[PDB]
Protein backbone atom coordinates (compact mmCIF):
# COMPACT_ATOMS: atom_id res chain seq x y z
CA UNK A 1 0.00 0.00 0.00
CA UNK A 2 0.96 3.71 -0.28
CA UNK A 3 1.91 6.02 2.60
CA UNK A 4 -1.16 6.73 4.76
CA UNK A 5 -2.16 8.65 7.90
CA UNK A 6 -4.73 8.25 10.66
CA UNK A 7 -7.58 5.79 10.53
CA UNK A 8 -6.89 4.81 6.90
CA UNK A 9 -3.37 3.60 7.77
CA UNK A 10 -4.87 1.71 10.72
CA UNK A 11 -7.51 0.06 8.51
CA UNK A 12 -4.90 -0.87 5.91
CA UNK A 13 -2.61 -2.56 8.50
CA UNK A 14 -5.61 -4.38 10.00
CA UNK A 15 -6.84 -5.48 6.57
CA UNK A 16 -3.45 -7.04 5.82
CA UNK A 17 -4.08 -9.41 8.73
CA UNK A 18 -7.70 -10.24 7.76
CA UNK A 19 -8.29 -13.98 8.19
CA UNK A 20 -9.26 -15.70 4.93
CA UNK A 21 -12.36 -17.85 4.54
CA UNK A 22 -12.63 -21.44 3.31
CA UNK A 23 -16.22 -21.24 2.19
CA UNK A 24 -16.91 -22.59 -1.32
CA UNK A 25 -18.76 -20.61 -3.99
CA UNK A 26 -22.15 -22.22 -4.91
CA UNK A 27 -23.32 -20.03 -7.84
CA UNK A 28 -21.77 -18.40 -10.97
CA UNK A 29 -20.62 -14.77 -11.19
CA UNK A 30 -23.59 -12.55 -11.94
CA UNK A 31 -21.65 -9.60 -13.37
CA UNK A 32 -22.52 -6.16 -11.90
CA UNK A 33 -21.13 -4.00 -14.73
CA UNK A 34 -22.97 -6.08 -17.37
CA UNK A 35 -26.33 -5.81 -15.56
CA UNK A 36 -25.85 -2.03 -15.36
CA UNK A 37 -25.42 -1.97 -19.17
CA UNK A 38 -28.55 -4.21 -19.42
CA UNK A 39 -30.49 -1.71 -17.28
CA UNK A 40 -29.22 1.20 -19.38
CA UNK A 41 -30.62 -0.40 -22.58
CA UNK A 42 -34.00 -1.04 -20.99
CA UNK A 43 -33.94 2.54 -19.62
CA UNK A 44 -34.15 1.38 -16.02
CA UNK A 45 -32.33 3.60 -13.51
CA UNK A 46 -29.50 1.40 -12.15
CA UNK A 47 -28.98 1.91 -8.38
CA UNK A 48 -26.46 -0.08 -6.33
CA UNK A 49 -27.99 -0.06 -2.86
CA UNK A 50 -25.43 -0.14 -0.05
CA UNK A 51 -25.63 -1.94 3.30
CA UNK A 52 -23.50 0.05 5.76
CA UNK A 53 -24.00 -0.17 9.54
CA UNK A 54 -21.39 2.41 10.50
CA UNK A 55 -18.68 4.65 9.12
CA UNK A 56 -16.20 7.25 10.39
CA UNK A 57 -18.11 10.15 8.80
CA UNK A 58 -21.75 8.99 9.02
CA UNK A 59 -24.45 7.67 11.32
CA UNK A 60 -24.71 4.23 12.93
CA UNK A 61 -27.59 2.05 11.68
CA UNK A 62 -28.85 -1.29 13.08
CA UNK A 63 -31.18 -3.18 10.74
CA UNK A 64 -31.92 -6.69 9.54
CA UNK A 65 -29.57 -7.39 6.57
CA UNK A 66 -31.79 -10.09 5.04
CA UNK A 67 -34.96 -7.96 5.12
CA UNK A 68 -32.96 -5.08 3.57
CA UNK A 69 -31.43 -7.26 0.88
CA UNK A 70 -34.68 -9.01 -0.06
CA UNK A 71 -36.48 -5.67 -0.33
CA UNK A 72 -33.67 -4.11 -2.47
CA UNK A 73 -33.65 -7.18 -4.73
CA UNK A 74 -36.87 -5.86 -6.24
CA UNK A 75 -35.35 -2.47 -7.24
CA UNK A 76 -31.54 -2.25 -7.20
CA UNK A 77 -29.15 -3.29 -9.95
CA UNK A 78 -26.87 -4.72 -7.31
CA UNK A 79 -25.93 -4.61 -3.68
CA UNK A 80 -22.91 -3.14 -2.01
CA UNK A 81 -22.07 -4.81 1.24
CA UNK A 82 -19.52 -3.47 3.73
CA UNK A 83 -17.26 -6.21 5.13
CA UNK A 84 -14.82 -3.98 6.98
CA UNK A 85 -15.11 -4.82 10.68
CA UNK A 86 -13.63 -2.08 12.87
CA UNK A 87 -14.86 1.17 11.28
CA UNK A 88 -17.85 -0.03 9.20
CA UNK A 89 -19.04 -2.84 11.47
CA UNK A 90 -19.27 -5.20 8.54
CA UNK A 91 -18.79 -8.92 8.39
CA UNK A 92 -17.90 -11.68 6.00
CA UNK A 93 -20.87 -13.64 7.46
CA UNK A 94 -23.29 -10.93 6.52
CA UNK A 95 -22.08 -10.88 2.95
CA UNK A 96 -22.18 -14.69 2.97
CA UNK A 97 -25.78 -14.87 4.21
CA UNK A 98 -26.92 -12.00 1.94
CA UNK A 99 -25.36 -13.56 -1.20
CA UNK A 100 -27.11 -16.88 -0.55
CA UNK A 101 -30.42 -15.02 -0.13
CA UNK A 102 -30.57 -12.91 -3.31
CA UNK A 103 -29.72 -13.44 -6.99
CA UNK A 104 -28.80 -9.89 -8.05
CA UNK A 105 -25.08 -8.88 -8.30
CA UNK A 106 -23.17 -8.23 -5.07
CA UNK A 107 -20.15 -6.01 -4.57
CA UNK A 108 -17.86 -6.47 -1.60
CA UNK A 109 -17.02 -3.11 -0.02
CA UNK A 110 -13.77 -3.25 1.97
CA UNK A 111 -10.10 -2.19 1.88
CA UNK A 112 -8.44 -4.76 -0.31
CA UNK A 113 -4.72 -4.83 0.11
CA UNK A 114 -3.99 -8.58 -0.37
CA UNK A 115 -5.05 -11.33 -2.81
CA UNK A 116 -6.76 -13.58 -0.26
CA UNK A 117 -9.37 -10.84 0.36
CA UNK A 118 -10.36 -11.28 -3.28
CA UNK A 119 -10.47 -15.05 -2.64
CA UNK A 120 -12.77 -14.27 0.31
CA UNK A 121 -15.12 -12.23 -1.94
CA UNK A 122 -15.32 -14.98 -4.51
CA UNK A 123 -15.72 -17.77 -1.94
CA UNK A 124 -18.38 -15.79 -0.06
CA UNK A 125 -20.60 -15.28 -3.15
CA UNK A 126 -19.63 -11.69 -4.14
CA UNK A 127 -19.71 -10.84 -7.83
CA UNK A 128 -17.13 -8.12 -7.64
CA UNK A 129 -15.02 -5.93 -5.34
CA UNK A 130 -14.04 -2.28 -5.01
CA UNK A 131 -10.32 -1.33 -5.33
CA UNK A 132 -9.08 2.05 -4.08
CA UNK A 133 -6.54 3.92 -6.22
CA UNK A 134 -5.68 5.88 -3.05
CA UNK A 135 -4.67 2.97 -0.86
CA UNK A 136 -2.69 0.92 -3.40
CA UNK A 137 0.45 1.63 -5.37
CA UNK A 138 -0.23 1.71 -9.10
CA UNK A 139 1.54 -1.68 -9.36
CA UNK A 140 -0.51 -3.28 -6.56
CA UNK A 141 -3.62 -1.78 -8.16
CA UNK A 142 -2.92 -3.47 -11.50
CA UNK A 143 -1.96 -6.87 -9.97
CA UNK A 144 -5.13 -7.04 -7.86
CA UNK A 145 -7.18 -5.80 -10.82
CA UNK A 146 -6.04 -8.74 -12.94
CA UNK A 147 -6.29 -11.08 -9.93
CA UNK A 148 -9.95 -10.03 -9.68
CA UNK A 149 -10.30 -10.55 -13.46
CA UNK A 150 -8.90 -14.10 -13.21
CA UNK A 151 -12.01 -14.93 -11.19
CA UNK A 152 -14.24 -13.34 -13.83
CA UNK A 153 -14.73 -10.17 -11.75
CA UNK A 154 -14.52 -6.68 -13.14
CA UNK A 155 -13.65 -4.63 -10.01
CA UNK A 156 -15.11 -1.22 -9.31
CA UNK A 157 -12.09 1.03 -9.18
CA UNK A 158 -12.62 4.09 -6.99
CA UNK A 159 -11.34 7.56 -7.86
CA UNK A 160 -11.82 10.84 -5.94
CA UNK A 161 -9.85 13.28 -8.13
CA UNK A 162 -7.95 13.70 -11.36
CA UNK A 163 -4.71 12.20 -9.98
CA UNK A 164 -6.60 9.01 -9.20
CA UNK A 165 -8.22 9.14 -12.63
CA UNK A 166 -4.93 9.42 -14.55
CA UNK A 167 -3.90 6.14 -12.87
CA UNK A 168 -7.24 4.32 -13.43
CA UNK A 169 -7.21 5.11 -17.15
CA UNK A 170 -3.47 4.34 -17.63
CA UNK A 171 -4.08 0.83 -16.23
CA UNK A 172 -7.34 0.38 -18.13
CA UNK A 173 -10.10 0.30 -15.50
CA UNK A 174 -13.35 -0.56 -17.36
CA UNK A 175 -15.58 -0.01 -14.36
CA UNK A 176 -14.99 3.22 -12.40
CA UNK A 177 -16.54 4.71 -9.24
CA UNK A 178 -16.54 8.50 -9.03
CA UNK A 179 -16.66 9.00 -5.28
CA UNK A 180 -17.21 12.43 -3.75
CA UNK A 181 -15.42 11.23 -0.57
CA UNK A 182 -11.72 11.29 0.19
CA UNK A 183 -11.31 8.35 2.58
CA UNK A 184 -8.20 9.69 4.35
CA UNK A 185 -9.41 13.17 5.30
CA UNK A 186 -13.08 12.05 5.14
CA UNK A 187 -13.86 15.24 3.20
CA UNK A 188 -16.76 15.28 0.73
CA UNK A 189 -16.44 17.19 -2.53
CA UNK A 190 -19.17 16.94 -5.13
CA UNK A 191 -18.10 19.83 -7.39
CA UNK A 192 -15.20 17.93 -9.09
CA UNK A 193 -17.69 15.16 -9.89
CA UNK A 194 -19.06 16.29 -13.25
CA UNK A 195 -15.63 17.46 -14.48
CA UNK A 196 -14.31 13.96 -13.64
CA UNK A 197 -17.25 12.19 -15.31
CA UNK A 198 -16.60 14.33 -18.41
CA UNK A 199 -13.05 12.97 -18.70
CA UNK A 200 -13.89 9.25 -18.71
CA UNK A 201 -14.12 7.52 -22.14
CA UNK A 202 -17.59 6.31 -23.27
CA UNK A 203 -16.47 2.64 -23.06
CA UNK A 204 -16.06 2.65 -19.26
CA UNK A 205 -18.99 1.86 -16.99
CA UNK A 206 -19.29 4.84 -14.65
CA UNK A 207 -20.75 4.79 -11.12
CA UNK A 208 -21.66 8.00 -9.27
CA UNK A 209 -20.78 7.27 -5.66
CA UNK A 210 -22.41 10.07 -3.70
CA UNK A 211 -25.67 10.94 -1.91
CA UNK A 212 -27.90 11.25 -4.99
CA UNK A 213 -31.14 12.61 -3.53
CA UNK A 214 -33.69 13.13 -6.31
CA UNK A 215 -34.78 12.01 -9.79
CA UNK A 216 -33.86 15.26 -11.57
CA UNK A 217 -30.21 14.84 -10.53
CA UNK A 218 -30.20 11.20 -11.70
CA UNK A 219 -31.56 12.26 -15.11
CA UNK A 220 -28.90 14.98 -15.48
CA UNK A 221 -25.96 12.69 -14.51
CA UNK A 222 -27.42 10.04 -16.76
CA UNK A 223 -27.22 12.50 -19.72
CA UNK A 224 -23.58 13.09 -18.73
CA UNK A 225 -22.76 9.37 -19.17
CA UNK A 226 -23.17 8.01 -15.63
CA UNK A 227 -24.38 4.44 -15.88
CA UNK A 228 -25.25 3.66 -12.27
CA UNK A 229 -25.55 5.18 -8.79
CA UNK A 230 -24.26 3.94 -5.49
CA UNK A 231 -26.57 4.98 -2.70
CA UNK A 232 -26.03 4.07 0.93
CA UNK A 233 -26.91 6.20 3.96
CA UNK A 234 -30.19 7.61 2.65
CA UNK A 235 -31.47 4.07 1.85
CA UNK A 236 -30.14 2.76 5.16
CA UNK A 237 -32.35 5.34 6.92
CA UNK A 238 -35.43 5.11 4.59
CA UNK A 239 -35.28 2.02 2.31
CA UNK A 240 -38.41 2.82 0.30
CA UNK A 241 -36.81 6.00 -1.07
CA UNK A 242 -35.39 3.76 -3.79
CA UNK A 243 -38.89 3.53 -5.32
CA UNK A 244 -39.20 7.26 -5.99
CA UNK A 245 -35.65 7.47 -7.42
CA UNK A 246 -36.33 4.78 -10.02
CA UNK A 247 -39.86 5.64 -11.28
CO1 LIG B 1 -13.56 4.95 -0.81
Amino acid sequence: PRYLKGWLEDVVQLSLRRPSVRASRQRPIISLNERILEFNKRNITAIIAEYKRKSPSGLDVERDPIEYAKFMERYAVGLSILTEEKYFNGSYETLRKIASSVSIPILMMDFIVKESQIDDAYNLGADTVLLAVKILTERELESLLEYARSYGMEPLIEITDENDLDIALRIGARFIGISSQDDETLEINKENQRKLISMIPSNVVKVADSGISERNEIEELRKLGVNAFLIGSSLMRNPEKIKELIL
